[PDB]
C-alpha cells in the first residue's frame, strides 16, 4: 500500500500490523562482509539522522522483544537478478534487507525511506512523536532494475551549477535509484574540468562576458559574465560521494565538435577558432582532425579524466559536427580527404571517431557518443555518409533520427543507450514533452528483434542547460519528469501504470519540497483520457443527447457487491463542456444514492468524477446510473461516461 517510486518488481502484502521502528530499535548485520558493514554503516547514519532514533548498530545475535530490528543479510539468492537486485521482509518480528551485492543494501534502504512518514526529510520540527511505520501491513519485497544504465544528463558547459547542486541531484537520483550520472562537463561556451597540463582550459575556457537569453537567435544578452569550474579534488569527492549511493560518473569531453572553448584556450586545436569564448548559443567549433597536435592533446586530457573518473564509460560526443561550416573548403580538410581516399566528411569525423576509440582503450576504457558517431547523415550539414565502419565496441547513445537507425547499429554489434530527445530532453518545455509522454517512452527500440534486446542497457534523461542558469529552474526543467524516468529504467515494463504513478508522485513531491527541489507544480494532469482505456464505459453523450438534462446508464452487470463507485463524465470532443448538477444511483427504480455536487466536463475537467455507493446487490433488480447534465452554452459537445469499482 506503499507509494514507492520506483514501483519495484515483485510485492507480497501480508495481513497485520506493521513494523515500526522505535528508539528501541536496532541495526543488526548477519554478515561480516566488509562490503555489507559499510552500507550498515552509512544506512544507520542516513536513517538516524532522518528520524532522530538512535538506531544502534549492535552485534549478530540478540535483538529486544521491545522493537523490530533491522536485520542486513547477505543472500546469493538474488545473483541472477544482478548487483542492484535486493529483498525485504518487514513485520514486526523484524525488518529483514537481504542482497547478493552490497550495493543492494543502499537501494533497500531508500525504499526502507519511502514506506516511511515523509517528514523523514524534514530539517527542522519535533519528531518525537512521529510513528515510523514501514508502510501499513507487513510485506515481502523482491526488487531489481529493468536496464542497467539509467542516467540523468546534467549539463553544466553551457552553465555552471557546482558542488552543492550537483551533489542535491545526486540526492535525488540516489532516491530514484538513477544509477549514471552523465557529466555534460566541456562544449562551446564552457570548460569545467580543470586540466593540470593545460591550465587555460580553465583560466580561459571557464569564463565568458555574457550570455544569450531567453531563446535560440533572441536578440537579447544579460551582458553578465559566468564563469566556474571543478577542481580535481572536487571531482574527486563528487565521485566518492555519487559512488556511495549506487552511482558511477561517466564525463562527457565534447568532440570534435562543440569545442569552442577548448579552441579559444589552444587555438591550434581548431582551423577556426573564436576570437572568444562564444556568447551566444548558435556558435559551434570542430577541432581540427587532420592534425597530430589535435590526438595527442585530447589523449592528455583524457588521460586526467582517466585518472579522477574511475568509471569503464568515457563520453566523447561526437554530436552535430557542423562540417559544411567548419570543414568544408578548408585547405587542410580538403587535402587530408584526397591523401586518404575519403570521398565525404562523415568519412573525416568516422576517422576521428576510430582513433579516438583505440586511445580510449589503450587507457583501459570503452567510449561512448552520441549516434552521430555511427556515421550515417543525421543532421543535414552536408556530411553524407562514412564509408568505414564504427568500432564495434563504441558505445552509442541514440538521441536523433528514425530509431530503424539505432536497430542498425545494435545489429551491427554495438550496446545502445535510447536518449531519443522528442521523449528526453528535460530542457524543453512541459507542452514540447508531458509528464505523460516521459512515462510512456520505452526504451527498447519497436520492432527490435528479442534477440537484439539485450543490447538496448537502458535510458538516459538530459537536462541541457541553454537557458537554465540557476538550480531552481534546473528543478523546474528536471522534476518531476526524471521521477517518470526513473520508473522507465527500473520498473518491470508489465508493472507500469501512470494513473498509479501520478497518485504516487503526490507524496514524492512533499519529499522534493521538504529537500529544496523547486519542482514544476502544475504538470501533473489529474485526469488523462488514457487513464480510463481499460474502465468500463457505460454511456456516452451526443449533441442528440443534450436535448434532456436527465440520462439513463444501464449497470446492472456491473453492481456486483457493495461498496463505492467513481463515475467520470469525460468530455471527448466539441465546442461547448457539459455542466453536470448531479449523478445517481438506481435500484430497480428507486434512487438509492446520489453525488450531487457541481461540475463541468469540457477543455478544462472541474471535479467531474461522482461517488455512488452501492448496496449489497438485491439480486434479480437492475441498476442505472442516473446523470443530470447539458450544454454548456450550446449542444456542441461529446463525451464519454465511465464507471469504475474498487
Ligand atoms: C543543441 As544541444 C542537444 O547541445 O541543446
Amino acid at each position: 500500500q506503499e507509494q514507492i517510486i520506483p514501483k519495484p518488481a515483485e510485492i507480497t502484502l501480508f495481513t497485520g500490523s506493521p513494523a515500526r521502528l522505535t528508539p528501541d530499535s536496532l541495526i543488526i548485520t548477519e554478515t561480516q562482509d566488509k562490503a555489507f558493514l559499510d552500507q550498515a554503516g552509512q544506512l544507520q547514519q542516513m536513517l538516524s539522522a532522518g528520524t532522530g532514533l538512535p538506531l544502534p548498530l549492535k552485534p549478530a545475535g540478540q535483538a529486544s522483544k521491545k522493537a523490530a530490528c533491522i536485520v542486513i543479510k547477505k543472500d546469493p539468492a538474488l545473483a541472477a537478478r544482478g548487483e542492484e537486485a535486493y529483498s525485504i521482509q518487514s513485520s514486526p518480528s523484524g525488518i529483514i534487507l537481504s542482497a547478493a551485492d552490497a550495493r543492494g543494501i543502499f537501494y533497500a534502504g531508500q525504499s526502507l525511506v519511502q514506506m516511511m512518514p515523509s517528514v523523514f526529510h524534514d530539517r527542522t520540527g519535533d519528531k518525537s512523536a512521529v510513528r515510523w511505520n514501514i508502510s501499513e501491513t507487513p510485506f515481502r519485497i523482491t526488487d531489481y532494475p529493468r536496464f542497467s544504465w539509467r542516467a540523468l544528463m546534467i549539463d553544466e558547459a553551457r552553465h555552471f551549477f557546482g558542488e552543492k547542486t550537483i551533489k542535491q541531484i545526486i540526492d535525488q537520483m540516489a532516491l530514484l535509484k538513477m544509477n549514471i550520472l552523465h557529466w555534460h562537463l566541456t562544449d562551446d561556451t564552457g570548460w569545467r574540468i580543470e586540466i593540470k597540463k593545460y591550465p587555460r582550459l580553465t583560466s580561459i575556457g571557464s569564463k565568458r562576458r555574457e550570455s544569450e537569453i531567453g531563446t535560440w537567435n533572441s536578440g537579447k544578452s544579460d551582458g553578465t559574465p559566468h564563469e566556474g569550474f571543478y577542481t580535481q579534488e572536487q571531482i574527486r569527492d563528487i565521485v566518492q560521494y555519487a559512488a556511495r549511493r549506487n552511482i558511477t560518473i561517466v564525463p562527457e569531453i565534447e568532440m570534435p565538435g562543440h569545442a569552442s572553448a577548448a579552441a579559444v584556450a589552444y587555438p591550434f586545436l581548431s582551423l577556426k577558432t573564436p576570437g572568444e569564448v562564444p556568447t551566444t548559443f548558435i556558435v559551434n567549433t570542430a577541432f581540427d582532425p587532420t592534425s597530430e597536435k589535435t590526438y595527442a592533446f585530447l589523449s592528455d586530457v583524457l588521460d586526467e579524466v582517466t585518472a579522477i573518473f574511475p568509471g569503464r564509460i568515457i563520453h566523447i560526443g561526437g554530436d552535430e559536427v557542423r562540417y559544411d561550416k567548419q570543414w568544408k573548403g578548408v585547405p587542410e580538410i580538403e587535402e587530408f580527404m584526397k591523401k586518404n581516399g575519403m570521398k565525404s566528411y562523415a568519412d573525416v569525423q568516422m576517422h576521428f571517431t576510430n582513433r579516438m576509440s583505440g586511445i580510449i582503450a589503450q587507457k583501459g576504457r570503452r567510449m561512448m557518443g552520441w549516434n552521430e558517431i555511427y556515421g550515417h547523415d543525421v543532421n543535414g550539414d552536408g556530411g553524407g555518409k562514412a564509408g568505414a565502419k564504427l568500432d564495434t565496441n563504441a558505445v552509442i547513445q541514440f538521441w536523433k533520427g528514425n530509431t530503424s537507425l539505432a536497430k542498425n547499429a545494435i545489429r551491427d554489434g554495438h550496446d545502445v543507450i535510447n536518449s531519443l530527445h522528442t521523449s528526453t530532453y528535460l530542457d524543453y518545455s512541459y507542452g514540447s514533452i508531458p509528464l505523460q509522454k516521459a512515462y510512456g517512452f520505452e526504451p527498447v527500440f519497436p520492432g527490435l528483434e528479442k534477440q537484439y534486446h539485450s543490447r538496448v542497457k537502458g535510458l538516459g534523461a538530459q537536462v541541457w542547460t541553454e537557458w537554465i542558469s540557476t538550480p531552481e529552474r534546473l528543478h523546474y526543467q528536471a522534476f518531476p519528469r526524471a521521477c517518470a524516468f526513473a520508473e522507465v529504467g527500473w520498473t518491470p515494463a508489465g508493472k507500469k501504470d501512470f494513473p498509479d504513478f501520478k497518485k504516487r508522485l503526490k507524496a514524492y513531491s512533499e519529499r522534493m519540497d521538504l529537500m529544496g527541489i523547486k519542482f514544476a507544480r502544475n504538470v501533473i494532469s489529474q485526469i488523462d483520457k488514457s487513464d480510463f482505456f481499460n474502465t468500463p464505459r457505460i454511456g456516452t453523450w451526443t449533441p442528440a443527447t443534450l436535448t434532456r438534462e436527465e440520462h439513463s446508464f444501464d449497470v446492472t452487470k456491473l453492481v456486483k457487491a457493495s461498496g463505492k463507485h467513481t463515475v467520470t463524465l469525460l468530455y471527448d470532443k466539441g465546442a461547448h463542456a457539459i455542466e453536470i448538477e448531479s449523478v445517481a444511483l438506481y435500484e430497480n427504480s428507486r434512487e438509492v444514492s446520489r453525488d450531487a455536487h457541481a461540475g463541468r466536463s469540457g477543455a478544462h475537467k472541474e471535479n467531474i468524477q461522482y461517488i455512488l455507493n452501492a448496496p449489497a446487490p438485491r439480486q434479480g433488480a437492475t441498476y442505472t446510473v442516473k446523470a443530470n447534465f447539458k450544454g454548456a452554452g450550446g449542444r456542441d459537445s461529446h463525451g464519454t461516461v465511465y464507471f469504475e469499482t474498487p
